[PDB]
């Protein structure tokens, strides 16, 4: 009993789900292959839902137990965490959302097949469910986005009990009275705030000498550290962790060392979150047979239309190059079907922003000041502080600043770097600015509204283009 | 020298003299100096920064941002994420403090730029008394003359009066009182519907008053806003608590011997009179350009029927070395149009070209949820004759509205049917305010809804319901709805 199809899509978080949307609504007979109970992949269900709701709410927890609403004149006599209820809220909107995908899969016809997804022909699919019952799909197109998993450290198993990875991190059952996190990247950082805020005693160990993770700009870095280490967190960047044992009493000791050898010491903790990394998942998917080979990280080769080497099997999203985020993965599953259709395919990673939901939050589009340098490109620097913007001042939440890189023989904009209220809205319209190629000119220009924290972005920009900003 | 008040009375010598120092009239003088200009800036009030600054868009959106917070931890939301609290008082005292403190920091942040940018202030009530010459009256009598070759009347405004109706701060309020009530009012009428008076209503329903807002009009939020947008707005409004009689006229207030106030009503037709009784009445029924005792009648310099400095397009007036900016003339009286204003006009001095589109300026109501817009309304667009295609996406079905269990509203998007233009943006939900500007970007370079379409939103972001709404008005369906 084989279904007929166009296009399968194994996978279905942001890039398979998008894709499969994106592929009935131009024509094609679409299947979508999804191995776990719920629709939606990582990002949904253990991934940037779950993690920017518990943000949400223990930012609110913060402002209301800590000074900032009595400040307000918002007076409480006693605050009090109900974690349980706090979890609620957060699995609430992850059923929610992923309900609404099964609900836009009906809408636009795409047949939910669920099972294990293995590629059988260069035209078939075969998922094979938790009972063994198989069902075949003949088909013209394979998209794959199967994306990707947690990097495990060698020597630590992890088992979500006392060790978890972001997924037993984001469902504690209570607040750690001390927790270790190895790996101060953008996930890292953000679990490490959560459970800082609820009450725990959080140290972040990184091995390189800077928070945030690959591309942020280093000055950005620094200011966005400091502010951190004045809300409570503890950062031993270069270090290295040389191993994690898991205790008769429950807690854990863990051995770290100098990153650059030395200063060997050991410290205990409740719970170890260990968070160094993601890699493409692939597993089981008949590519060895297919003589599909992967590159050294785990990634499948792609063309500019994603095609593998196996012309009408293609790959998309945290399994193939570029950065591993989800609006990256949905723009790659979008062009790759209409690439399909016969039109074309274009993304610019320069132009994909990145957004760390702290607060203060992180934001930036295009290229560091470290990039620059490195590829030799003269350029000047436009900044513009929180402190100084109004509405900034006037909600009282002034950390940070918009910093604005721009080349000088054309005061084009090449890149925006945002610390502070409001950075993930606004680098959006950073973004647009990027692909337009707009100058730093075209931005200080434009009218934009007061009060807005985005007036930083105008002056910032202004400040790049004649020198000198208005408001400071 | 940078300061010239009261016992400072020689005379001076300037390039460019500019009268007001709100929005308008700071930002000229901070940017004619950074052009090379002898700058001088004078200003009649005890601060610097205008209406805005003073009794404006800063105290009113610190009220705004303090009381959401105030109902999300007095209400239901607080306690939907597992945050517990036992009592939830307000202490107003202390919320009117927040918003002094940051009143008083920007109003001193003006005068550090002003001395940073060799601005001489002189602080007095300007008249200008020749073609090349302003007197600055100070408050011990003294006088002050300014010789210079370019005069900036930037005079700003006043609130409007209603007739039969004495403002008097108390309990009959404008604006101005409305943002320092001593006391939450048990009930509160506001006599338009406006920008402005829904703003105020909402800050003091929050905080426990029984609001009803009065308009003459037959919608709510003002002048151009988009009629789906308004009515839907409405809707929402009214399940906050808010009481609505549109079409509606005032016929008069009297204060009663018990303190409380008397409202007479009528439709605005005729007919259906009623009264409904208030605590505190306050008078919004609009602003008009203030230029009272600035020497525009000997100089001959007329106004227009509705107060305002008739200006050509950079901004002259009748006099050709004489300026006007701002809420004194036409257009949006808003404070980032006063500041654009003043910023080509003082640029038009050094030389260059002047031009602006009322068109791409936008405008905010910073409610919760919030109102955005920029560009055309489907009203301006069919009256105009152009055919136009629509793309809307609710904020239900948004990640980050969702999450945040904040989901009122939509983004509508209007583009031009033929050659998929982006004409208009209008925005009601959380987050409007600040994503109206990426609106504003777009409109700057004539972008296509697909364009928006395509440029790689973050996500989870509110900004994400806009680049869908721009993918249903190009491709005819959205990706998430
Ligand atoms: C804690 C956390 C927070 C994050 N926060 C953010 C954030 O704020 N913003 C951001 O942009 N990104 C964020 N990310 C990253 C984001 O989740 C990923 O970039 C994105 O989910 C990748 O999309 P994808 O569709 O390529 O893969 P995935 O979301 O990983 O989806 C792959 C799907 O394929 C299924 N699958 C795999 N193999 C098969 C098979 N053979 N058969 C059937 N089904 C199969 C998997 O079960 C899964 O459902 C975060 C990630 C984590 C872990
Ligand atoms: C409650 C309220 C909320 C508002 N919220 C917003 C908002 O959120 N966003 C927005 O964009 N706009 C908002 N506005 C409108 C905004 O304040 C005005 O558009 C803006 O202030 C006008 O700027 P201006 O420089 O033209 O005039 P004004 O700000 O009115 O400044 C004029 C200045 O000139 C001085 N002056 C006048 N005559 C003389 C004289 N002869 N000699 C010396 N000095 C003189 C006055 O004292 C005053 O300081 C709000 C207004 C109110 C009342």
């Amino acid at each position: 009993q084989p279904i007929d199809a166009d296009v399968t899509v194994i996978g279905s978080g942001p890039g398979g789900y998008v894709a499969a949307i994106k592929a009935a609504q131009l024509g094609f007979k679409t299947v979508c292959i999804e191995k776990n109970e719920t629709l939606g992949g990582t990002c949904l269900n253990v991934g940037c839902i779950p993690s920017k709701a518990l943000l949400n709410n223990s930012h609110y927890y913060h402002m209301a137990h800590g000074k900032d609403f009595a400040s307000r004149g918002i007076e409480m006599s006693e605050v009090r965490l109900n974690l349980d209820k706090m979890m609620e809220q957060k699995s609430t909107a992850v059923k929610a959302l992923t309900g609404g995908i099964a609900h836009l899969f009906k809408q636009n016809k795409v047949v939910h097949v669920n099972g294990y997804g293995k590629i059988t022909g260069k035209n078939q699919v075969t998922a094979t469910k938790a009972d063994g019952g198989t069902q075949v799909i003949d088909t013209k197109n394979i998209l794959i986005a199967t994306g990707s998993e947690v990097t495990p450290f060698p020597g630590i198993t992890i088992d979500e009990d006392t060790i978890v990875s972001s997924t037993g991190a984001l469902s504690l059952k209570k607040v750690p009275e001390k927790m270790v996190v190895i790996g101060a990247g953008v996930i890292g950082v953000e679990l490490c705030s959560v459970w800082q805020r609820l009450g725990a005693d959080v140290t972040a160990v990184e091995f390189l000498g800077h928070v945030g993770g690959v591309g942020i700009d280093m000055e950005i870095s620094k200011n966005f550290q400091r502010i951190l280490q004045k809300q409570g967190f503890k950062f031993k960047l270069n270090t290295k962790v040389t191993g994690a044992t898991k205790k008769s009493d429950g807690k854990i000791d863990v051995s770290i060392e100098a990153a650059s050898g030395g200063k060997a010491e050991v410290i205990t903790c409740d719970v170890l979150l260990v968070c160094i990394g993601r890699r493409p998942f692939t597993k089981n998917l008949g590519l060895e047979e297919l003589g599909i080979e992967l590159d050294p990280r785990g990634r499948i080769p792609v063309n500019t239309r994603f095609q593998t080497k196996i012309p009408n099997i293609y790959a998309i999203g945290d399994v193939v190059a570029g950065p591993m985020l989800a609006h990256k993965a949905e723009d790659e599953g979008i062009i790759c079907v209409e690439g399909m259709a016969g039109g074309a395919v274009h993304i610019d990673y320069n132009c994909v922003p990145s957004v760390i939901y702290t607060h203060p939050e992180v934001a930036w589009v295009g290229k560091s000041e470290e990039q620059l340098k490195e590829e030799g490109i003269e350029y000047k620097v436009g900044k513009f502080p929180f402190a100084a913007n109004s509405r900034a001042k006037t909600n009282a939440d002034t950390d940070g600043m918009v910093k604005i890189l721009g080349q000088k023989s054309t005061d084009r904009v090449l890149g925006a770097h945002i610390l502070g209220p409001g950075a993930g809205e606004m680098v959006n319209e950073a973004a647009l600015a990027l692909e337009y190629g707009a100058s730093c000119e075209d931005i200080a220009r434009v009218c934009h509204a007061h009060p807005t924290l985005s007036e930083a972005f105008r002056e910032a920009n202004l400040a790049a283009s004649f020198g000198k900003s208005i408001n400071f």
